[PDB]
């Protein structure tokens, strides 16, 4: 059994990771500032002898004793990371430096929640871990894209110079229960529009592509990577790729909705395609996703139908 | 007349910029930690009523009153920026945040000394300001390359969110008097090897290319950009491109040396070509370089011949 810190642990992915590690008998500390997450996502563990929740911003120094750190603290939705670009940049840079400083002092292993956005608007397909990416350093999404790229650089600098044990996950689009209704990402927007009979809002023509993974698959991958001997980056995603118009049509069908599909302005600097190569995770970890897309989407639709009731 | 701060002002470029602004009658403050620069580069101004030198690391907070900030603090030579990757990353991230915080508080205009390295190992030619670059986020040079890319992102975040007036220069390879003998960049290495009859050490085959600019041209460009109304990035460089083997042959000829040219291992992740497009600087600033390559190299050779005497 281990002492484990999860930054961003009151968010969407972090709350599901908290559940797995608590069930396995570890001592878990969650750090969050509730910028985009909420106490409600982890409230079922409050009071348990092996759990603590701390209201703390990772840009401020933190001194505790742990064996492992899962570093997930950052806004993740484009409308929420572009809300305040200075906050986004400070979280990814100063926040990551503070957590590597902690790992160095106490001898902890640190895992970074990086992103497929490090690949930018890709010029190879699929995207494997050897691709360097195509990213605008001064566009409206750069506060996030460049913040995450430099966070990876920081991890490898501390490994080489100070002997810190590091792990890096490049996470592809993941969805599931506990996402906020006003999060603004595509799966939550389309499900809620369809449920209410409002127009599904496609940004641009809808020919751009993404590949979506259910949250339980991501959580199993994160724990496998943390406890492996692999320090170089590993893609964690589902290789099944579709267009955004196809995704709108599928959601409309699974919900059983009469919503119109409408076409609005394109998003500025929007990546036009995305598909992970997961050969490395398969061969080095023995990991692959096991939840089919329709099964996962049905679990998410159930969550949001309940939420609209928790409102009405 | 203005109150002006120059971070990195005791280094190679910064010391020449200090000279220009002092001659023009401004009040100049230099901040430096002497990691790669030295007091000797600005010692001629010490005691002047309009000059102050402060021993200060930009990662530590700084509270002074100025009208303009030229932000040049970072190691610049690949052997010196790869010496300690953690120091390089902290300087470019935390240092830039502290200087933007200062500009916000006092209402100063800030100029960033960015780099052609933001373009990486390029896949277009020449390189104009609209190119996004091809950069390895986790290779041995990334501590510098990614540090500089995210520093640009930070400047535009403060302009948009807080109304800070910003200027961004993308600087291409620049050489001249005052470079350290053990700096490790190619112009200083080749000149000193040739002067001493030692082998000129070409890294790889020598087919890789660069375009070199004399320091006085860079300084005139930096002042023109600072005092313009152009906030988007501007390339400052000399468009004359040659191979590294051609440069070795030219230096050997200008020095009059019998040195052998030897071929050693390639540098890891070394950019294979580089040539600036300077149409934007020409049309928006009325600026172009005016010092020919041979004239500039002869000025640099004179400096190093004197230095080897200051040793012997
Ligand atoms: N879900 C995905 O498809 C996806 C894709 C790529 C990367 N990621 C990464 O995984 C992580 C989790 O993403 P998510 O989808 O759960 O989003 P989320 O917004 O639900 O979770 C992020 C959490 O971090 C917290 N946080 C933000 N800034 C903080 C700060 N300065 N100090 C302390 N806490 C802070 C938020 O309050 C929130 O609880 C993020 O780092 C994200 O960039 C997720
Ligand atoms: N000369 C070039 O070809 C070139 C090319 C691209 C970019 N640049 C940029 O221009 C700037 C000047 O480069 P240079 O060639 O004069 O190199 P340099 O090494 O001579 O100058 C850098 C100066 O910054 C100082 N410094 C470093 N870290 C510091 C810190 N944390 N706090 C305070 N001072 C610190 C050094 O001591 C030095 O005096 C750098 O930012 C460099 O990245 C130069
Ligand atoms: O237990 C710790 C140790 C350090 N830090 C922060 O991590 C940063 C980076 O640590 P590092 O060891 O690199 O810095 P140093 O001690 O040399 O200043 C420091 O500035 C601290 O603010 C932290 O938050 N918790
Ligand atoms: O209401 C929406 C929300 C998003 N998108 C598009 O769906 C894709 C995925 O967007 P998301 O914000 O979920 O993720 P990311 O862009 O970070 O991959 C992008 O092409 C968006 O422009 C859309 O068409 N309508
Ligand atoms: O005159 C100043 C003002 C601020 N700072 C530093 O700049 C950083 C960023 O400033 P900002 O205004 O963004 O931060 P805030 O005041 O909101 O913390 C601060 O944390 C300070 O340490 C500085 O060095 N000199
Ligand atoms: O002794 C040396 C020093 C550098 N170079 C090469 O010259 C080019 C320019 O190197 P420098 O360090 O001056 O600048 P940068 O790589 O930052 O442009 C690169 O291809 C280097 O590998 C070389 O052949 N011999």
């Amino acid at each position: 059994r281990k002492r484990i810190l999860i930054t961003g642990g009151a968010g969407f992915v972090g709350s599901h990771l908290t559940d797995k590690l608590m069930m396995d008998g570890h001592e878990v500390t969650v750090v969050d500032n509730f910028f985009t997450g909420r106490k409600r996502n982890v409230e079922h563990w409050i009071g348990h002898e092996n759990f603590e929740l701390i209201n703390h911003d990772v840009v401020e120094p933190l001194y505790i004793e742990v064996d492992q750190i899962y570093h997930l603290a950052s806004p993740a939705s484009p409308p929420n990371y572009m809300y305040n670009p200075i906050k986004t940049l400070k979280t990814n840079t100063i926040g990551t430096l503070n957590m590597l400083g902690l790992a160095k002092r106490v001898g902890a292993r640190l895992l970074l929640a990086s992103t497929s956005e490090v690949y930018g608007d890709p010029e190879v397909h699929p995207q494997s871990e050897d691709y360097w990416g195509h990213v605008n350093p001064i566009g409206p999404r750069a506060c996030y894209d460049e913040g995450k790229r430099v966070a990876e650089t920081m991890c490898y600098a501390y490994m080489k110079q100070e002997g810190v044990e590091v792990r890096v996950a490049r996470i592809f689009n993941t969805f599931g229960p506990r996402m906020h209704m006003n999060d603004g990402r595509v799966v939550s927007n389309f499900i809620l529009q369809a449920l209410q009979g409002e127009p599904l809002t496609v940004y641009g023509s809808g020919s751009q592509t993404r590949a979506f993974q259910y949250v339980s698959d991501l959580v199993n991958g994160l724990v496998a990577l943390m406890n492996s001997n692999v320090s170089s980056p590993v893609n964690l995603g589902n290789p099944e790729e579709h267009t955004i118009l196809e995704f709108a049509q599928l959601i409309k069908n699974l919900v059983g909705s009469g919503s119109e599909i409408q076409f609005l302005s394109e998003a500025q600097d929007d990546p036009q395609k995305r598909k992970p190569d997961i050969k490395k995770a398969k061969l080095m970890l023995g990991w692959e996703p096991v939840v089919p897309l329709e099964e996962g989407l049905n679990k998410a639709i159930h969550y949001f139908r309940k939420e609209l009731e928790y409102q009405a």
